[PDB]
């Protein structure tokens, strides 16, 4: 099956998903100088106040934090966006090193890791029918700098030992995701899809210009995780990210002047 390694990478899947090789495949590099101001773009609005946490789960790639969304509480609107996307979970990509990590660049330049605040288009009723369009999804992405403790992360990080290996999961309420946002709210945005198996191109992407910051020992807790199950033979969950796809027919535009 997929992965990250040499016999199963990103260079490997348009074999399973010929979609790899799409129109509108996702991450990509943010040329800052390229991308253009848009006025038309309505104001970004991100209310989390009601969100509810339910479990984190080692997914055997990643690990995710999910929600309940079985009702409005956590939504994502404005924007590029029309209509109103619901939060159902976040999760993260990551290096082995410091100096690699996140999906998207920004003038080539490479993050330690990349949170993703995945919601899905409430007019389409449920997750699995949303991926199905080509506006079913909005992934708010934010990158990670090392430096600095990110005090609303600890949370996550004490809890991953836990879940070391594929299919281990754990009850995880009360979360706030808020913790992980940085200040500033500009953004960048573009049409595209999953970085991950199955591709799928159902993705709007708002990409927050500023970083946060997390601490090395923070990282450094995401790296002992697992990509095995229990009783395998350890593999470091390390370097699960995606490189930059050709960008194409598409034009980044930019929140801000
Ligand atoms: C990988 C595409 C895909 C993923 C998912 C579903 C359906 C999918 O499309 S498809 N075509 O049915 O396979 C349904 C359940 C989803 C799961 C992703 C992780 C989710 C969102 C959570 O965190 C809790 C609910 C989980
Ligand atoms: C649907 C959003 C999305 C979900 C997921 C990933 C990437 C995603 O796209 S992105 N990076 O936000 O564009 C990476 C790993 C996925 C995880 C959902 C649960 C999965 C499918 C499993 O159970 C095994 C693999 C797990
Ligand atoms: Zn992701």
């Amino acid at each position: 099956h997929w992965g990250y390694g040499k016999h199963n990478g990103p260079e490997h899947w348009h074999k399973d998903f010929p979609i790899a090789k799409g129109e509108r495949q996702s991450p990509v590099d943010i040329d800052t100088h390229t991308a253009k101001y848009d006025p038309s773009l309505k104001p970004l609005s991100v209310s989390y106040d009601q969100a509810t946490s339910l479990r984190i789960l080692n997914n055997g790639h990643s690990f995710q934090v999910e929600f309940d969304d079985s009702q409005d509480k956590a939504v994502l609107k404005g924007g590029p966006l029309d209509g109103t996307y619901r939060l159902i979970q976040f999760h993260f990509h990551w290096g082995s090193l410091d100096g690699q990590g996140s999906e998207h660049t920004v003038d080539k330049k490479k993050y330690a890791a990349e949170l993703h605040l995945v919601h899905w288009n409430t007019k389409y009723g449920d997750f699995g029918k949303a991926v199905q369009q080509p506006d079913g999804l909005a992934v708010l992405g934010i990158f990670l700098k090392v430096g600095s403790a990110k005090p609303g992360l600890q949370k996550v990080v004490d809890v991953l030992d836990s879940i070391k290996t594929k299919g281990k999961s754990a009850d995880f309420t009360n979360f706030d995701p808020r913790g992980l946002l940085p200040e500033s709210l500009d953004y960048w945005t573009y049409p595209g899809s999953l970085t991950t198996p199955p591709l799928l191109e159902c993705v709007t992407w708002i990409v927050l210009k500023e970083p946060i910051s997390v601490s090395s020992e923070q990282v450094l807790k995401f790296r002992k995780l697992n990509f095995n199950g229990e009783g395998e033979p350890e593999e470091l969950m390390v370097d699960n990210w995606r490189p930059a796809q050709p960008l194409k027919n598409r034009q980044i535009k930019a929140s801000f002047k």
